[PDB]
């Protein structure tokens, strides 16, 4: 076995092809599936992984009653194959409200975080044994990506925030060696607030595209440099931002460089990539919900500040349904490193009625170099079949 | 580990032997499993897996009503080891209203598509990753096979088809290389309509034995050759013909070139395989309805046109049952390639009302050198005792 | 990977300890748990599995009324690990109302019978693949163990029965090599009636102890000479008789050549096996009905007829409980061959007239050469508990 | 592969993180699981597993009723991978109502003891076969620890007790060797009663923290020499003492030597161990009941009689919620060996009597070098919401 290093040329992409759905709340309301929020995909060398933050029970189950709440004790890191549903021998990977997860080419890591609000724990588990921890260094919601960290010959990176939701708060990099911290960087450049990063190998670097909670609609940069562990941070300069909330097509604006103070407060996990000057993204249909979501390039997204020319456009899930968190997975070919992305479906309370739980399904796609149709995906449960 | 050639001759058959039961319908009634259509028997080198269209619900769950419908986005395809029924733990592979999967010897191929009926999106996944996609060509439901597709030396083969189903359509051969489409040939010869291809190794080729939708109650061949990638097409010799609808045995015919013009609109995804002269086949008893299901051999029924000479008759499942789909696949024994079938046994609506779901169970035998008696396995599920 | 040679002496033996129990029954009364009858144990060079005649149905499930019934075309083989109940998650093997399974060493063969009673087909599979079939010869319920089939050096022999079970019948043992039948031997020597063997490697032969459905309560053997094929047969030599119904202790005899008259219409399947001049064997407690079982060695039992001289009692079931079929197994230590066997405990129809269902848990105890204590390990269910 | 020696020094501990939760209780309110109680972590080289007694039936199972009873023939040691809960595909490795399991680097072997109080058996099953078994020695309620046992060098030591709970007993140290008892040695040293030990390895002997049931609230210690077989006892120096009852904190003593004649009759399984003259320890919160978990570290706890002076509390359970059994595993890091500890949350009869039921969920942590918070991690079911 070697470590990955994932030293190939991205994938030429044209666009999105469908990849996976696990049809989670559907099957819900006939088979015992756990409750979830917060998933991602992360794949070893052969296969991919679906993993979800658990609420400690499943949906037709008296203990869904109020699994609004994103932190409880009981909340553990759940992992499967990819389009094997939450079933009851599911594993439950470690103790997590808030993880990041990633194989570095031998074994797996696992980052966990669970406890109290101001005095959280993060465990790393590396090869199946706890190899760290650290303790919250701001008091103040000790928490990761909820997508997959990336590794680089054996380090392995994960991006960690600590502190205000709504105000400056501290954001700090973490470099992992077979489990164990064996460096720390602070967040530097022009990244204001950094949440949830969606991360992907560059070789020989890392770059994320993340959520600002505080006064961004358009989505930090992250770049880290695996060789001496520096730090910048910018923002996506597409001019058509990521965020929800975001002021409509009509009046966004990037920069590249600051938040853009345009309904910045609040957000949704995410992601974008590069492409040279260009840059494909994904985001919510509605600039006000987590309704919809949708795929496209932006022209000149990368490098033009305030850029708006979009093209190859993509419905994933209709405007009529729900979606939530999205992420980035990256995924080794013969030739080519291809990007790949999972929606999360949020179904339940408060939005919708009836039930007193809230859940996802998931839908995954994968870049491709070839052609494509159109269509919509949602989670597809009947909220009227659903056991509340 | 070796890309498979399937270069032994084929198997001695004096009929076909039991192989394999899932009782599905029957689990359904007390236990959480999957609401299914069009399944498949696929093996790699070592064991067999089923595979099935999912409905995105189980069958004991309020979703399963009104799964009659053929195309919805929550279709996925299911794989499990075979015999394994299609409990909450089956992995769902891709998103699929209509696939193919096959075994190279190195990895499996999955064929997936999905999307608008007008404009559909096929994914190629091969050894877990997704390589290829390619939108439709027709923009009339691009759909294949609804069975195991072959490969000979990392060239893997499967049919495809765009268009109309009861007229002219785009029907092509795509050749595919650990997943990416390496070439694309068009349909040639003189079948008029090729549907749900039935296809098996004749090393150094490949052999398809069809529906035609159209004009034909004779079943269609498509003949692909591996080396130059060109096609011939053109109908079963045997006067006993294999789709549903059909005249009776008195009055039916083929002359091994065109469609018989003998209630040929409609049909039935169904197999049959040559040995020199004669032709192994099978096809519902009924020859109005999907209700029973018999094999046996047409003595002269590869090469003479019109031959109604039969003999080796087994009954798989009795005329007071139902059947569906059938198709073939092929395993390697030690000296010989053998050739088996599955038959999809359809429960539910139209036909039964009672329930409000539509589903199936599989029955599949192999090809024996051997002795056999007689019997009929049918789905065996009581309407009456069913979850409605 | 080499073909088991069984090629060690047999472990010493001063009774057996317990190793194994599902609770199937207890366990389907709050879960999807097979209907099942006729299991057993075999093991491959690694570790053990469970097997049983699934009736195509879980218990909770009104398919499960008048499972009384031997034969149906639903019934399949099944195969977990052992320890492991019949979930929904169970492998169905292949099509069978009568089984036999056995490891060469390299890999598993499934005798597998199925079809009309008048007509029955067996399948040999082996490593995944059909190889080969056989025909009834006698018309009349073609018929096998009901356990492991053993194989050595490559060459797997097992015990089939088509005929009458209350008259002469037509017994054949099979030699079969990687699932091809290689050579057929007729029963041959003084054992009138031949059912259900329980066979065991005694290197570099087999043997086999059975049930004599017709005038003996004493057991038949059948000695296999696995290098030239041919078959003798007798009777344990044992005064205390292991068939059920029998004579009492006191009244009881067998003269090791003939069956010996005394209540020897009917049978349950049962095992005895030879050390020296001595033989251990189980049978019910009850000598009218198949309820109890009990372990003891007969001091000159193997080669004294009509011996009577009992030592190393211990109950297995106490006699206020249902037992059923029993069976042996051997599994290789370092230096010794072991002798193994398992209890089917029968519950339901007819004898508990409270559920309309009729299935079954299992014990499972293993040769010792240490010391033990004595219990009582029945089924546990309460009937009153049961869904119906 | 080779056997473990676990030659490397213990890791630095400055405390424990969260490592896994399996939520077991809450789950059992919409889904099928075991009812367990004495569970226990182990781990092979690679992976960890969670062990546990069944009570052979599930929570949701009229059969649940009254299983507040420890010793019942049902009873059967569940394994799976750790976090996986005990649903119905769970392993139920062999017969037990006690039981001791232990990986030596090539394979498991379990200790699994069954059957009648005054004659109990006791099976040594290794590498998935039945080696040796041993038979009651004081003919009252033969017993083992209740966690992992400990393999150095192909040589694996468990202690067993055999006698009075409230009394002078027979406690005996087993040396045993692929499955094989090779020597027992009785218990020597000034220990006066030893239950459920908790054992570890410190090269190149074996080291046990175990409980006083009879005259000490102070927890004794059992020390194994894996050259000689002899044997050492003693108890923890501690003044904050292990075991539940006991005196508060004020009052509480140990001389290192003697059971401390306070509040001794009674206790809970529990775990402590050395590094150098410190302790670190676990414990109920309450004094008087088997609620709420903490642990710390005693400075001069091993070394210095009646040494009280703590540090590094955390707790693990809140005073508010059950707790119950607790013990240790070891698990082999890159250059050392960590310490872990599970706790058992036990729920229902006869505390909480809404309920007619008797079982456990598990929460597990690792010894860490690193930082970490505080939190509390209970079982989490609400009462309220549960079967009866
Ligand atoms: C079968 O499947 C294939 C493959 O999926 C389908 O082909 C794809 O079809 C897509 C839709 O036509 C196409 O993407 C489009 O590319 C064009 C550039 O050629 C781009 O303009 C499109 O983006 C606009 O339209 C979409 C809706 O389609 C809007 O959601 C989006 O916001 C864009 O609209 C905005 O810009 C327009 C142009 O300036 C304005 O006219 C419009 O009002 C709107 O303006 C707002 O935003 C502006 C900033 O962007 C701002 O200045 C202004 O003030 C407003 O605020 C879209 O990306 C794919 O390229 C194509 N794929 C391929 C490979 O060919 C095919 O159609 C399917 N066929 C069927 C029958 O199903
Ligand atoms: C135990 O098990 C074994 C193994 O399963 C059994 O042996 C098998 O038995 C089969 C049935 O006899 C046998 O297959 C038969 O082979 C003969 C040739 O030898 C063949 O004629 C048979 O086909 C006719 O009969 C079946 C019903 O059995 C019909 O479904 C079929 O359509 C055929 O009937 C048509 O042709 C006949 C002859 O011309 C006509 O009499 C009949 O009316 C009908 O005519 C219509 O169709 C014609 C076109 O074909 C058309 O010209 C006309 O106008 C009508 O429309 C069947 O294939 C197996 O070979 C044999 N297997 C082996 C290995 O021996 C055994 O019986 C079992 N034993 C018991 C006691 O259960
Ligand atoms: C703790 O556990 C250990 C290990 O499990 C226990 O030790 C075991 O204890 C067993 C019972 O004592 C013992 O087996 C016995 O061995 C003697 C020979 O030494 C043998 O005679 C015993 O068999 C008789 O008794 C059993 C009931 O125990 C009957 O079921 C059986 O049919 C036998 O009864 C017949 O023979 C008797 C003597 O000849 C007659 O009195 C009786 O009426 C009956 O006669 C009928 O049968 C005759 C043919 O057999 C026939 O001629 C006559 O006309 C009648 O029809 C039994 O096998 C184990 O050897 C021993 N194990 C070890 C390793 O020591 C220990 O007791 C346990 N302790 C506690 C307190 O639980
Ligand atoms: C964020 O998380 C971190 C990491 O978890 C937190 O840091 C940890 O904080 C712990 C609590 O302060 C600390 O452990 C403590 O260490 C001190 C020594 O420095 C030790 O004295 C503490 O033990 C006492 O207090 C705990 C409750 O905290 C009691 O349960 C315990 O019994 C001890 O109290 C007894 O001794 C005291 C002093 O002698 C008495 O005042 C008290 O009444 C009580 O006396 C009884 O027992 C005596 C025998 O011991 C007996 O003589 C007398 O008669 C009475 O019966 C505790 O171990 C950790 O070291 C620290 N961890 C690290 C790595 O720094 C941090 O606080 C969190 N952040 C926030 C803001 O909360
Ligand atoms: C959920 O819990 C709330 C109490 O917070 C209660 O009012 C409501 O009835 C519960 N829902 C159900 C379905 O029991
Ligand atoms: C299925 O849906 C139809 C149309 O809404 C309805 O009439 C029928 O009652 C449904 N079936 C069940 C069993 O709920
Ligand atoms: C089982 O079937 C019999 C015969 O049809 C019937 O009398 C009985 O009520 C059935 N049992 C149940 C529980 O439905
Ligand atoms: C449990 O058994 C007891 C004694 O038979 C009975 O009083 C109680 O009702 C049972 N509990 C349930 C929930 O059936
Ligand atoms: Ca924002
Ligand atoms: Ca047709
Ligand atoms: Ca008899
Ligand atoms: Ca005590």
């Amino acid at each position: 076995v070697e470590y990955r290093n994932w030293s190939k040329p991205q994938c030429k992409i044209t666009g999105f092809a469908p990849f996976s759905k696990d049809n989670s709340i559907r099957l819900s309301a006939g088979g015992d599936i756990w409750v979830t929020r917060e998933p991602y995909v992360s794949c070893d060398p052969g296969k991919c992984y679906q993993f979800a933050l658990g609420q400690g029970t499943t949906l037709d189950n008296k203990h869904s009653n109020d699994t609004i709440h994103d932190r409880i004790p009981h909340r553990t890191l759940l992992m499967n194959e990819l389009g094997v549903p939450f079933h009851l021998g599911t594993r439950q990977v470690c103790i997590a409200w808030s993880s990041s997860s990633c194989h570095d080419g031998k074994a797996w890591l696992h980052v966990c975080v669970t406890g109290d609000d101001k005095n959280a724990t993060a465990s790393f588990i590396y090869d199946g044994r706890l190899v760290d921890s650290i303790g919250s260094w701001s008091q103040n919601i000790l928490r990761t990506q909820e997508s997959e960290c990336v590794c680089i010959n054996g380090t392995c990176t994960v991006v960690m925030t600590d502190g205000s939701a709504s105000g400056r708060a501290d954001t700090r990099i973490l470099f992992i060696e077979e489990g164990k911290i064996v460096h720390i960087s602070p967040l530097s450049g022009s990244a204001q607030h950094v949440e949830e990063c969606s991360c992907y190998p560059r070789y020989p670097d890392v770059r994320c595209i993340c959520r600002d909670n505080w006064k961004g609609s358009n989505r930090p940069i992250v770049d880290i440099n695996m060789k001496d562990y520096s730090i910048d941070s910018s923002y996506v300069c597409s001019g058509l931002v990521g965020d929800t909330p975001r002021n409509d097509d009509r009046s966004s604006k990037s920069n590249c460089r600051n938040p853009n103070n345009e309904r910045g407060n609040h957000g949704v996990k995410g992601w974008a990539f590069d492409n040279g000057n260009d840059v494909w993204m994904g985001r919510t249909i509605s600039k006000d919900l987590r309704s919809g979501y949708e795929t496209f390039k932006v022209i000149g997204g990368w490098s033009t500040p305030n850029s708006k020319s979009q093209i190859n456009r993509q419905v994933i899930v209709d405007s009529d349904n729900r979606s939530g968190y999205s992420g980035i997975f990256s995924v080794e070919g013969k030739s080519c490193i291809n990007r790949c992305f999972y929606v999360e479906l949020i179904r339940g309370r408060e939005q919708e009625t009836r039930v007193w739980w809230t859940s996802n399904s998931i839908v995954v796609f994968c870049g491709t170099s070839g052609t494509y149709g159109t269509g919509s995906w949602p989670d597809g449960a009947n909220i009227n079949f659903m056991p509340i």
